[PDB]
């Protein structure tokens, strides 16, 4: 039965805190499996400044860390342990979200509109791309 | 408790058929009130080139009421509305006035063209102050 | 050399007045050919509720030709066109068919509402294969 | 007279190479001043993984470096030296582009649609935001 994708940006509490009741409600409808995905973004510009000569941490360690934080966030959702799965990817958030939505495949993607503290843009760049490009239903949470 | 706005384009059966399961589900979560709205478009271009709106509104209301019979919803929790104007304008205005907690809309009319999101879905998902479910 | 497509909404004087200086400038860079297009909208909603298009097309052509007289462009480098359909559809189709090297469009009808980019400008800037100047 | 903003992402040759003839042509119309801006993007997510405990280079040095590369890119435009100015900022590219467009103020912003090598998205996140949110004309170059 139903598969729901919940992209999580571990860098912000509220983008997560907002979706909780929606993800739970959508899941309870028919005991769906809920896949949570955090994406460690690629750094093309910093790359051009010589930062990877210059050094960022190993991607293997960055993913292990991002995964541990995602795992803590997942536990904030009241969902049975067998209906949940944690994923970490590397890339543009929108690219990897859309890739996973296709690969699973997702029947619904549940995302926040944007970061709370910034009002100006009514839709964030990832939310906007995902809404437009997903092949499945997309719930934009406000 | 919750209020759900369901904009319906009475001229497209598939846009309407597509959201049925989602509306029914979303309503049942907490016995929400469901408002259906259809909007008779403004024709400003035609105005530049030179029946009664009363009558068009009654026909649209009649067709929306028949469409509502395709949804399993409690009769006492449902309301139908007809408006005149740009659809996105009147959808957004009703979302603020109700106010709506969710708007449920289909993405676009699928066809042989390259678009992925319709002009009204795009404006609604962007400008609504509440959550928006874009159905595919 | 270059081909410039200039979609005109004949019903809005300001959308048209706003691009005049940009079209004139863009043309003069290299003595470009300028194609003006106005699109008579499709009314599928009205079709669901139940004069001649020949006649509407001739009136629109006539109004577009009068609008073209507000531009300083060489008469031999200008062409006017009228189409029927969704404006963005027919704009994009003509941009591919000419093909256009640039499309020059105004952003939106400014008014008391929150929108910043009109439905046709948005689709054109996104889907055109060539450069697009969005005029403010 | 006229002021043109040309946002440049120093991390890609073609996003730059494409705009050249357009920027020159727009400038020659009436001897406009051309402001070039590169934005060093803020790294909220990497921040949450402890990378700034963990270390990226000093922002002062990152800006000096980004500026030196921008300066080389600017010289690829056939423009008089007194009608050109280089800027570096820190933040979201779209935020800082829009800020500068307002502050100058810009009469036109000239931007590429997206990165060449990625076809999927017809408009990049920064291009899309700038087109929508700029108060002035925006030329999207393809
Ligand atoms: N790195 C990420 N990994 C997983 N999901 C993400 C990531 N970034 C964003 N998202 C998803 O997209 C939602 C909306 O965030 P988005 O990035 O589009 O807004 P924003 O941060 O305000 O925009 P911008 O990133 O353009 O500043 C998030 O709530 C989350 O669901
Ligand atoms: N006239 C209308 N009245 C009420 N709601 C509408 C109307 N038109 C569209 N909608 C709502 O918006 C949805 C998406 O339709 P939209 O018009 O955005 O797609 P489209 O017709 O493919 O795009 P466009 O009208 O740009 O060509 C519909 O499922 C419906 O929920
Ligand atoms: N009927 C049309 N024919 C030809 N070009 C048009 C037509 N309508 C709009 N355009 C082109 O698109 C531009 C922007 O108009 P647009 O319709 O996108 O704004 P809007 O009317 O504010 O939005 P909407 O029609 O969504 O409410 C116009 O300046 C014109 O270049
Ligand atoms: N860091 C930057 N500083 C200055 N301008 C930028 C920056 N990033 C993008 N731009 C401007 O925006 C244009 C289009 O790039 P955009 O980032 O929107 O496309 P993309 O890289 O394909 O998208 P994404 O960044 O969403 O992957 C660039 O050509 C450039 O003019
Ligand atoms: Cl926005
Ligand atoms: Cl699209
Ligand atoms: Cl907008
Ligand atoms: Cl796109
Ligand atoms: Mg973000
Ligand atoms: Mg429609
Ligand atoms: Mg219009
Ligand atoms: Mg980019």
């Amino acid at each position: 039965n139903r598969t729901i994708l919940v992209p999580i940006d571990i860098s912000d509490s509220e983008l997560t805190q907002r979706v909780i009741s929606h993800v739970e409600a959508e899941a309870k409808i028919d005991d769906a499996k809920v896949h949570f995905l955090t994406v460690i973004p690629s750094l093309p510009y910093y790359a051009s400044l010589g930062l990877a000569s210059a050094e960022l941490p190993a991607m293997d360690d960055l993913k292990a860390e991002a995964k541990s934080q995602l795992e803590a966030i997942i536990k904030k959702f009241n969902l049975p342990a067998d209906r949940v799965q944690a994923h970490v990817a590397e890339g543009s958030p929108k690219d990897k979200i859309l890739e996973m939505a296709k690969k699973l495949p997702a029947d619904m993607v549940i995302i926040a509109s944007h970061r709370p503290d910034i009002t100006t843009y009514l839709l964030g760049s990832n939310a906007a791309a995902v809404v437009r490009h997903a092949e499945c239903s997309v719930l934009v949470v406000r």
